[PDB]
């Protein structure tokens, strides 16, 4: 079973790299590959977990203050 | 139909991680495949997953400019 079904299949290995100085107060990253705003989390994980019995969720990067 | 996460912290109904930028060193490499033994960090387990399944997933990198 593949994890990613539909995102950038012309790319043989999908990596995103961001500079933390370019981030705002908060960025929420998708780890389920179901987001329509990938690499960002759009809440699609909830549907995925419900349908499959899985327990996956996002990665949050934030400023302490 | 298929779960993405097979084995990681299955007693947690939704696995979410949250980090403050200030505690990140120069580079953090986060796993998006749910196969790393250092989860939430990437340990290169994605390469085997991709080879085994024909998938194209890889990590999220947060770094200093
Ligand atoms: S949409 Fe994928 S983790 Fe939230
Ligand atoms: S080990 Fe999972 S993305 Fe690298």
């Amino acid at each position: 079973a593949m994890i990613n079904l539909h995102i950038q299949k012309d790319n043989p290995k999908i990596v995103h790299a961001f500079d933390m100085e370019d981030l705002g107060d908060k960025a929420v990253y998708c780890r389920c590959w179901r987001s329509k705003k990938f690499p960002f989390c759009d809440g699609a994980h909830t549907k995925h977990n419900e349908e499959t019995g899985d327990n996956v969720g996002p990665l949050i990067i934030k400023k302490k203050e």
